[PDB]
């Protein structure tokens, strides 16, 4: 069973997508977000989250925007559920056929700040606390179309005013940079957790900044995502995460968390779970950025979005049995596991009483070391029967 | 070829005997003076090696003493010089599960011990830059290896490498080389992006650089030339290993431009036709291949000359490309020189931006959506240029 | 250079037709009138035009309006000299056909699959074709245990042996191209790469009526050696057509310019089908573009990437000759021994009988000499790749 | 669970051998030896062991040295009651084969490569081998213009119409399986996928003889389906022999043990083999494991490795006996329409002509309607997983 504490979150475009894909029609009707809220509160969801043109109908006038906003809240209200992280969508209308803050035309990059300016103004009504930024247009498919230098720096200029108006208002918001490979664009910049997080430390006030990384979208280039998390933690930029499942480079698929590469699904649960002294590493939402298959109805739409629950809570309590353990304690003490955590260096210890230290080289035997197993067969074996139940 | 391309090739390269994960090595070892004295012949400017590429590991004092002297006088009949030098962390037993990150915690102070020895070799040559390729740090099982703990050590002995070479004044500068994968089922610092943002957490980030293989990026089926011209934005491009891949499977490392020709393209393109006229990088081309294992010592120098010979063949072409009026045309049509043009007036700010009605309220977005860009016509007189057909 | 009608470059009316929308956006370009395209088409040099029944006839026209539409685009095929050389029925839009056409789950569907395709043969046999492409885009799964393979092998047998049964009853001629895709839009669709499709094709009642039409992209999708597979198809006498476009490696579907992905690769191809033995090609059909004009561009745009697949293939072939007509690339052939493959590895008339007696292949063959020679294959790809980027 | 010799589990000599000398580093383990691994093998449950030709005979033994090994080997066997299932031959290792085997371009390395093969073909008919399997790692190019694919197909028949003549001739009643591999040795290898050596194998002179040998990871190198084409392969009735190990996609060669790569692709392979034609396996030759002990493990790392191939597919054989008995899965299964794909498309005796006739399938069929319909496929999924983790 999921709890609020457990911060289940869930986009409004996901059980929502009607699921025309690039080949066929939609083959589900269109989702009523007060409806949505009502189903989501029911299966366990603490928090809903939403592109402003999934909300309000693009060129809705206020008086109905104002309206739709006015029922939505309601629904929140009656529910208890929160709106932990709101977007924009710059990637749907013809006009960001080349980008919103990256478009070559000048006009479009002005528009696409507004656009942005305003969602970041109704976010901060309802208690959002961070904006994830998907740059889904920005990028190319030919090299030379697109000055790479000059996109950056156009990136980070509408960044550097985002971050100017939301601490000159009060809003208190964190952006969250959410980096894909390709798809829509043949390339999209900032492919990678690496490459935005590296981005971000070039901003005017980095400390507003990390990345919101997805599942997916990191397996579509066949990295690691467990380990790209763990990257993401060291550096303290992991500001929100997508969960949901891929079959390695191919397009994005979007499947229910766990319904992909199962044995990374496991380690990252374990990873954002069984943090330091007991406690998660990861304390945000574990929200869900998947789509219902095309092959379902509404039926299917809410027994996929429990299904995303049902995954995580299943292996959390594996990722736990795992770790408690005695057989894996002893299997983590052979390979040395731990024994990463103790500095190379004695304390106080610098390159003179290195290079002064025998043992370190010149009495080093390689041999012999290089002989001894570390038995991570055995453990990773260890890990797959827990996961199995059959530990 | 002239010494100011800056061609430069690994011991490595044309010493490899091909003998691959499935055979025997096909070609006999190949002597390093004598690789000094051909890549000299072929229009080489420099030659870089790993410390075990020159003397055999557990060489004594004297043996490797004498493999300097030799190496040291074929440097300077050719005139040729070293301007990067690297460490073997990866051959050795001792290194299976890493040099720096290795879980054991002996073989990390060893893998040290053995960089600062080439450091003080390369200063001794006269090299600018210390390569490093953490190879063997990574992992097949997620379980076995606690990642946040490895980049405190890789970090660790990183920043003890910079205090030696500051204290000593050896000048060098460092590039830390990312693979994605090979020899481990995954390694850590994946991508160029993944090293950047790494080396902005060390002590000393002035010194630290990235030395990204076109065949590495390309393993995970990233842009190439979009990478690297992150890189340079952020300035950190202190090295660059040039080769050829095609996509998603073992390291190939084939001659340059004989795997993804158009990214090789465009690659040339952004480190020549930089900011004036002149080039964006200014280091050694430096080529990180491998003959193939079908070809005997004449299939070897002539894989090191036609590196040489498609770098110049991109660089002609690249040069042709954007003397051409028709392509400076469609590039006015493209906008490409707008994205130059900063966003913001000078002077405007977030109010002023919200006080515009024309940037929103009365911002004809459908108008604009159906103008098209015309960028498949400057893709094809790209590719025209690249097949010299104009 | 100049595309004449005998280099029969055709494209399908769903390539310059595409309205750009995708997965994640809106159509960027209003609807393409066929009549225009016909007129556009012969303009830019193409010898035929293709389509889907629906790319023609909107799904669920009337009788009249159908008719009407027919009448129309046979007077634009009438005044421009265009052929339709191949005909495609669209299985893969309609909701009905999410779990696929002939292998869905449902029984009904697959016998309105059936029906579908039985009426665009008709109108296929009417227009002169000679060519009915199959491409199952939903036939597969998303989730393994959700599709029985074997009994989806069956039934697509099943769907096919009734075509051909038709066709050559109604006295039609078709040949049919079924075209393989690893995937998108399922998961995993059936019959992934030209390999499979050919061993599917071998197993029908009349497989001499059956061969493949294989996509340039759709083998990249899954890292796989175009030009490679198109020898292996040819070896086979299974290439029915052939559908021309460029890819990046393993990612969605892109469906760029003939030769705007790996160009190497469409170096080699196109050397491949036009330096044939007798100096000819060894392949002589269509030479049908599937791309799709990127989403950047206006109709001028299109117009011009419809051109550009017309001139990467020209520019490439020009070259490819020019390869082979080099005196310095005939001897590195020669020492590569490219043509020795050609000669039996056995003497005419030799057995096991006669191998095993022969010492020199085995109890006196030197391994170690014969593995010292190098075979000059470097020296070799960088003539070819001089001769692409016409440094010779 | 404890494996018995009824599920023939086999394993290569140079799997729990192999030295981990890789691409870039030297050896880990000191070279195992081979009656050491029968002995092993038998303890840990294996029914069988195969080898290649230099695994246990080294390139170039005299023939005093070469007999007295085979001597002690057979006696292995003999004590322990380990039976050798399958043979093939090293064509990949020495210098001589930097080309290929069967389809160098050096015409005399061809004729030495079958002769290397005979021979092994007479030790396996003497060990009681029942399949050659013959891995091409070397067939195939870096470069396009360095191999002619028609040639060396032309040349792989010949070579393989050879060895069928000859074992049919000896009274060996051998089956040959060709396995398939994308990549790796040669930046291209011919027959790369499942798919491709199915259609090859057709073509040759005694086709019932031959089949594939699929392996998990060489099909997920190029991101495809295992289980999926094990499915097609099934169908073709070509799975004469199954390499099983794990793999992390499109990289070099991994060889984990079987299941630590895509368990879930695992977990559905299990239910095919065992549960296919439904109850009973589908599959009834070795569960063989072409895998390789981590370069970081010492001889215990490497028993341990055996011993989980094993114990994996055990459990996952028992996890999909579960999912198959479960009402509630068949329930899923019955809303899916699994089942319904088995029932042929058309009536019985039903025609084109009936079919046309039948406004049901067509005219007045609700296309939109039947469009709508849910398939349930992700709640199938979801209970399949649910076995898996055993958490039903
Ligand atoms: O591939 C789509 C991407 O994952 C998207 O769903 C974003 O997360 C959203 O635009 C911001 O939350
Ligand atoms: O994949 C091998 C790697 O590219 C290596 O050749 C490095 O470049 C070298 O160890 C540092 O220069
Ligand atoms: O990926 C789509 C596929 O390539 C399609 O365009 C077909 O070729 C058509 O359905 C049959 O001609
Ligand atoms: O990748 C190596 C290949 O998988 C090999 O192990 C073959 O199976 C063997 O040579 C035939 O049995
Ligand atoms: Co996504
Ligand atoms: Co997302
Ligand atoms: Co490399
Ligand atoms: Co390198
Ligand atoms: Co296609
Ligand atoms: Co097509
Ligand atoms: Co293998
Ligand atoms: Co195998």
């Amino acid at each position: 069973q999921a709890t609020r504490e457990d911060k289940f979150s869930f986009g409004l475009w996901t059980v929502g997508w009607q699921a025309r894909d690039a080949f066929g029609d939609a083959t589900r009707t269109a989702l009523d977000p007060v409806e949505a809220v009502h189903k989501l509160a029911e299966i366990g969801a603490y928090g809903i989250t939403f592109h402003d043109d999934d909300l309000v109908p693009f060129g809705s006038d206020a008086q109905t925007r104002d309206g739709i906003i006015a029922g939505f809240k309601k629904a929140l209200d009656e529910t208890g559920l929160i709106v932990p992280m709101v977007t924009t969508n710059l990637f749907t209308h013809p006009v960001f056929k080349d980008g919103g803050f990256t478009s070559n035309d000048r006009s479009v990059r002005r528009y696409a700040i507004r656009k942005v300016l305003r969602q970041m103004d109704l976010g901060a009504e309802l208690g959002a606390k961070t904006l994830v930024l998907w740059g889904g247009r920005e990028g190319a498919e030919y090299d030379s179309a697109k000055d790479v230098s000059a996109a950056l720096d156009r990136y980070r200029e509408a960044l550097n005013l985002l971050a100017q108006y939301s601490e000159d208002r009060g809003y208190g918001l964190r952006f969250a940079i959410e980096p894909k490979p390709n798809e829509p664009r043949g390339d999209i910049l900032l492919p990678t957790a690496g490459h935005a997080i590296a981005f971000v430390q070039e901003l005017e006030r980095p400390e507003l900044f990390g990345i919101n990384p997805e599942t997916g979208h990191e397996q579509m280039s066949n990295l690691n995502f467990t380990q790209g998390i763990a990257q993401a933690l060291w550096h303290k930029k992991l500001f929100h995460i997508d969960l949901n499942g891929q079959h390695g480079p191919k397009f994005d698929q979007d499947l229910v968390f766990g319904h992909g590469d199962l044995l990374n699904a496991f380690s990252l649960v374990d990873l954002l779970e069984n943090g330091p002294d007991g406690a998660p590493a990861y304390d945000g939402p574990r929200h869900f950025d998947y789509k219902p298959s095309r092959t379902e109805d509404y039926d299917g739409v809410w027994e996929s979005a429990r299904a995303n629950i049902r995954m995580y809570l299943l292996l959390r309590e594996r990722a736990r049995a795992f770790r408690a353990d005695p057989e894996v304690q002893e299997a983590l003490a052979a390979s040395k596991v731990a024994e990463l955590k103790t500095p190379t260096l004695n304390p106080g210890e610098g390159y003179a009483e290195l290079l002064a230290d025998r043992s370190a080289f010149e009495d080093y035997d390689a041999d012999a070391v290089g002989a001894k197993g570390f038995g991570f067969v055995k453990l990773n074996q260890l890990a797959i029967e827990h996961l199995l139940g059959a530990r």
